[PDB]
């Protein structure tokens, strides 16, 4: 649209100078130690898929869109990540995970071990095992959290207190009998035995932790949301049973619980909303499900009771779903809620006290592109048709999955279709079920005490070993340590 | 001018949607427990001050500035206070800040006493002090700020810790010999005996603490920054007297040393950077001389410390002096820089357990308008000139002051003027040397636990009621009591 | 002055603990439906027109004054309205008319339409226009009134029934020929004509209802009192004529009729009293006009029978003209009227089902101040002379307006005039024939059903949509949705 | 009203209680007071020889439920502990009085080890 003040030379430079003037009152570091420490992980949230959703939450306000600022945006100290696993070019979610949270590299689909562990070989665990900053963080008394819009188990909060082979061993059900035979025990059954004090698990995978054939008590009726545990264990009472008496533990499944809870009370809090992955918030039910921003205040509120701080993992996890399914516009709005999630979690803790990383594991081959006007709707079209076939073409374009159509032949004049639509999967180059990760590298968003040692370009597990040294946790305490 | 966006409704019933979403959220009340506490004090700052400086703040960056949010705008409670002094309509800066900093009502130039105490006559004040809230928190155990641009010894600061007669007695060299004889001691001596343990004050006032005749050590060629006290006292050393020995306190009085400190390592500081009142923000020396805001950060990152939090005093001030010298650039500007320290007092703490409360003390005669376009220069004129004397006029205008000009009969054609300019008085309808106070309410912006309790029109004294109920301090503490 | 009992803590320090008492009690919010809606629009009331006429209200009384409560400062919950058009810093009538009642934002002169509509052009209105809170409560089956003491086809209160592009359009006989060939109507036309099935509309106008020339049912012998109506048409029979016959139509014109009717026996009621605006409370005939207040119990008295609620604007009108007129008492006891007739609406409503809203479209260059004693009468003068000329000076100051007076070189000496007449002009800075707008923001008074949805600073257009959410009306019905 | 005064101060989400005889003494459930205030006697409290059983703690008996208090804060605590009565018998020459007050408080030294520990606990006796 060009708008009036945009044409004015004084406005550019009046803004840089604003910009100019605020770095170098950050010069004076924050180097306090971190008592609270949060961690944003947007799973697939790429450099591409940043400016995407940042251009999403200002054209929802009636802007253009790209002068918007993300709350991620605002954050003081921005640093790149090389995300490749020991095993990977194209990292996955698993092996990632046990780098950003254990400080250790390792082979993909392994949570919470070494690269010394083969997958889906378990009599390779035992001695491979590497802990993470949600154990360290529980060591030195403070409270922890996981919140997500997966399943409970999945790849990115396992690796925060699970110790697998395999990232596929949700239960013992989805296990192979070697495995279980030679002593290897769940995801699930690893997140109720391995930390017995976790004091806020939200998320999905309701199924995963009741005797096969169980019925949800979300949806009845539903099948595929029974039970799958073959040891016929309540995981859900075996929960509670661990926890003291005296102690006030909950459990909830929907909702209305979770905003009816007084966190003042509560001491130990498990929810579980799905019987597994959660849906997307352009699906979700405002009468049965909490969006990630309501599960992400209710914790901190909760973690907030402990004097010695507190660590909390965030994941708005269907950022990589949506991506992998080819629809952008779901991937895109997956995004914007952890956003709004970031800026409430910035509501309740003060950075001068409280270390914030916001980044991703990886990203996609996902783009946008095609010389778009200003404004121009990021679901929209090009503003030209192709040289080639004269047919146009979307501004965002994948790399791969099944995005790809022809028409028979030809490939399909998009003009006919709702490329605006919330399920419409744009064209890619080469068909596939799922479009595939990235290999290019993922920002990383940091505010806080210590968060200026993010500076650079970083292997990803450099991240965990700053918070944790912000926050003297773990191996090196020389933070806290008297001198200097 | 109309932004594109503006002109599609669907903009403006989003807009009130989003909002309405927000409300409904609000319904989960914070009925936690204030552990901190901080009030922001924007002197003079009126219901029509907020707006101009609004659209002021906004117009800095380009836009048109309606549309701008106030750090202030975004506190989600607010409420109206009735400004009146009990032997005053149009109150003034003294009685006023006895009001929401001792929660009584109390006469024009008298601060810390009730209105039994008669103005000016000392044999009225023993039997008669109210305690304020920085008393309430300190013998709750909690640390106390004062931060402000005005001088320590100012009125509105003094309701803080001391019980006068009279506002003007600054140090003892502006008393009457007979209030001496009757053993009243100056708010100056005041600051460093009552409260012993003032954690922080910052602010002005540096020559009511020296001897007299003593020299000022950043005006030295300079004697109206000289030493004032008849006493031959000095309250820097005083000051750092009543502090345990072992303990770290400083005193600075420039810029440098203030960035130059480690809060982490401050128990008590005293900063004084000007003999009397500090310098206007839009005349300020970067060099030598902190911003409110810079002041905030330092006072809060030594108050956090505390297990049992702490209370915060800041005081805007200079606001009042820009309005009651007609110039309204400079006191719109003093309101800009106070909501830099509201935003950066924002970020530094958290709503869940710190009740902040930002409000006047009263307002000014201070109007604009003259259906002005949108995106008009604040400082701008009207788009028509008179229809009685074919003359512009400016969109500011006062009521009263030294904005009064006329050339013989003849109101001044301000064309011919300069009326961006950063001094420049906004003609007013009667001739004064200083602009006035105004009778009208101010309003209350409070955000954090029990600051949904701030919720209609109130009684300024019913202000800091609220703020002692909700950090269980003071003469009652119900809100801690498990019923 | 200082009264005897405030020089006691004990008084202020219990009477502040009663406040708390009371807002402590406030907690437990009221969130049943509003089954009435009613709106109070002190036209140009400010927040500096508030605190005068509380002391004003209070020294009728032969007390100080600044320690009254108004019938509004009784209501809980306050916030601050953004007053400004889209078109102007310094609002109109008419724009702001739009936003509280429409919940869209309009430009200067304009009701009922976008800011797609630009003033006079006619061609601008067709597809623009949007539609007033009276409406949504007519489309619920609830009644609807109207009662002002302005013109009924004034700004203020056509943007609950019209659509212009100017609000100069009073009649056909002030709309241009380019305007009346393009299709588009006149304000009294569309009063008749828009949504003819209003139950109450009271107010002034009538001359604007008759053929043109028509003489006055009051002043047969002045002109400026005959019709005004090219058309031709009987406005008052047109309103007969569109009634179901089975309901009963009285049309009044003077107070004996107002105060003969039997309410329930009456079903829609058109009373016209004045041929231009009414007279100002303290120039009111006794005999032949009605008050406000005697307007607005009349009104609500008819409008309780519907089951399923009402919806009821009232316009202190005349407090703007007061402003403009540089007549702070006349302005001022304006102000006190509405008051008056608030505390009336509260008797005859419960607040558990009627939700009451007070506000302004914006405000003046009205000030009082001068470091008055303590109950110094609101009309009299500061207690010093001015230190600059010698000369005393009243209390109430304006900004602009004709009250500036220098008699050939100095300004007036006062103490020789009668600055405390009904009809006294306080000085000014600025000599102008109208005192114009104040840009500042204006109070939102709020009790009853969802009154603390206004809780801080908002934009105009905000009101509405409150007001219609709890009133179950309009585009959203999530209040009366199976929720909580 | 003094002890009025003394609760007044205290925050009234914690336990303060306030006790004059020997039966709420040993009633208490130092697990849950954290103000305490026992006055037992207008003046000073009688010699241990001339204790009254039922109305009056031993010194030993005061000195437990102290320590049992203030062991539940985390940081530690300091306790000052008179035998004071020793002083006025000695005042009054009756030996057999003074060193039975002497006794007393050496029974609580005892007592006061076995509720505390070396490894943390620096006790001073003069
Ligand atoms: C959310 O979960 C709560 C707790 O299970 C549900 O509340 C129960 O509802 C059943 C009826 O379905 C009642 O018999 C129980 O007494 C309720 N329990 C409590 C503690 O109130 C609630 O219905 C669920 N809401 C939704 C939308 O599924
Ligand atoms: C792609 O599809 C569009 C419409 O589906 C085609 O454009 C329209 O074709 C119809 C039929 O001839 C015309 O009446 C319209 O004027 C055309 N334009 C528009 C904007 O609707 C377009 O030709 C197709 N392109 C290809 C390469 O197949
Ligand atoms: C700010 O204050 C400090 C403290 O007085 C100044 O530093 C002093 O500088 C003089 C000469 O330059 C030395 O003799 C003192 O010993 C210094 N004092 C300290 C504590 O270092 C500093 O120059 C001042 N800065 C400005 C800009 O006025
Ligand atoms: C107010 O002053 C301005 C000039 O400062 C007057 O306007 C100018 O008058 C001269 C000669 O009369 C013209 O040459 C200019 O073109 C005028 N316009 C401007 C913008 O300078 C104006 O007439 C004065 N007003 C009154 C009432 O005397
Ligand atoms: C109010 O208006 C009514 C109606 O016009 C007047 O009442 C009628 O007046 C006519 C002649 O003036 C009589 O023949 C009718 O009998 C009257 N009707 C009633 C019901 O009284 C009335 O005079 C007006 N009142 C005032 C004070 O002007
Ligand atoms: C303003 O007008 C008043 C009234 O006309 C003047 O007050 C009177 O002044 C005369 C002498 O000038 C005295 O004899 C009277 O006693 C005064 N009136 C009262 C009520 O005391 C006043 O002097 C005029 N002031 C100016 C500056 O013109
Ligand atoms: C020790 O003090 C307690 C508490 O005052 C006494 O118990 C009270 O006894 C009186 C009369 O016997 C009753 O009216 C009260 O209700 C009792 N209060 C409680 C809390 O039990 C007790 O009698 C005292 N014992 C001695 C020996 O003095
Ligand atoms: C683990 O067992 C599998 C088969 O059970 C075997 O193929 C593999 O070589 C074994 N590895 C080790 C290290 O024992
Ligand atoms: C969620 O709330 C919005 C509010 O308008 C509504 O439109 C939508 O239908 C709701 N969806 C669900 C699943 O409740
Ligand atoms: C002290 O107050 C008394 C009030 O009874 C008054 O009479 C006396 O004059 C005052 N002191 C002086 C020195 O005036
Ligand atoms: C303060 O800094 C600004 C930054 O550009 C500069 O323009 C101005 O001249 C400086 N003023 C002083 C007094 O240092
Ligand atoms: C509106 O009407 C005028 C009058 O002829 C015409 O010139 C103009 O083009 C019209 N514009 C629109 C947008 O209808
Ligand atoms: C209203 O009636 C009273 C009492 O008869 C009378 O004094 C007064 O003059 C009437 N109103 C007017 C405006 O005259
Ligand atoms: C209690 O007092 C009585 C009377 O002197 C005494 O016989 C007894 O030994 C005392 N001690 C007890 C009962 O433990
Ligand atoms: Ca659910
Ligand atoms: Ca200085
Ligand atoms: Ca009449
Ligand atoms: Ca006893
Ligand atoms: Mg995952
Ligand atoms: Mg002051
Ligand atoms: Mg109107
Ligand atoms: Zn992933
Ligand atoms: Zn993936
Ligand atoms: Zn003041
Ligand atoms: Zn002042
Ligand atoms: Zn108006
Ligand atoms: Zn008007
Ligand atoms: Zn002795």
């Amino acid at each position: 649209l060009v708008p009036e003040k945009e044409k004015d030379p004084k406005y550019w430079r009046d803004q840089a100078q604003e910009t100019l003037k605020y770095a170098l009152e950050l010069q004076k570091l924050n180097t306090n130690v971190a008592k609270n420490v949060i961690m944003f992980l947007g799973d697939g949230m790429g450099v591409s898929t940043v400016t995407a959703a940042r251009i999403l939450k200002g054209q929802l306000h009636h802007n253009p869109g790209e002068e918007t600022r993300l709350e991620m945006d605002k954050f003081p100290f921005v640093a790149l990540s090389k995300t490749y696993n020991t095993n990977a070019q194209v990292p996955d979610s698993a092996g990632t995970a046990t780098a950003y949270l254990c400080g250790v590299k390792a082979n993909e689909g392994t949570v919470g071990v070494s690269a010394a562990t083969e997958r889906s070989r378990c009599n390779t665990t035992q001695g491979n095992e590497v802990t993470s900053i949600l154990r360290w963080a529980k060591d030195a008394g403070k409270s922890v959290g996981i919140v997500t819009t997966t399943r409970v188990n999945h790849a990115t909060p396992s690796a925060a207190y699970a110790h697998s082979a395999d990232r596929d061993w949700y239960s013992d059900n989805e296990m192979p009998p070697e495995a279980l035979s030679q002593g290897c025990k769940d995801i699930a059954y690893q997140l109720m035995h391995n930390i017995r004090d976790i004091d806020v698990i939200m998320g999905g995978g309701r199924k995963y932790m009741y005797p096969k054939n169980k019925t949800d008590v979300e949806y009845e009726s539903d099948e595929k949301a029974r039970g799958t545990r073959l040891d016929g264990l309540d995981l859900v009472d075996t929960w509670k049973s661990f926890k003291p008496r005296y102690k006030h533990s909950h459990f909830i499944w929907n909702r209305t619980e979770l905003l009816t809870l007084d966190p003042h009370n509560v001491d130990y809090l498990l929810g579980l909303f799905e019987p597994g992955d959660m849906q997307y918030e352009l699906n979700r039910n405002n009468v049965t499900d909490p969006s990630l921003s309501e599960m992400v205040v209710v914790a901190i509120q909760i973690l907030r009771k402990n004097p010695k701080g507190f660590f909390l993992l965030v994941e708005g996890g269907r950022i990589d779903h949506g991506h992998h399914e080819g629809k952008a516009k779901q991937a895109l709005h997956e995004a914007v809620e952890m956003d709004r999630a970031i800026g409430q979690a910035g509501s309740l803790t003060s950075s001068e006290d409280t270390l914030t990383v916001v980044t991703a594991d990886h990203s996609h081959v996902f783009t946008f592109g095609g010389y778009t006007p200003r404004g121009n709707s990021i679901f929209g079209l090009a503003p030209m048709l192709s040289d080639t076939d004269k047919k146009p073409f979307t501004a965002i374009l994948y790399g791969n999955g099944p995005g790809y159509k022809v028409v028979g032949g030809e490939r399909e004049n998009v003009s006919m279709v709702d490329y605006a639509h919330n399920n419409y999967q744009a064209q890619s180059a080469v068909p596939l079920r799922h479009e595939t990760h990235g290999g290019e590298d993922v920002a990383v968003f940091s505010k806080g005490p210590m968060a200026h040692l993010l500076h650079g370009v970083h292997e990803q597990n450099y991240v965990p070993h700053v918070m944790a040294y912000a926050a003297c946790i773990g191996a090196n305490l020389g933070h806290c340590a008297p001198a200097a």
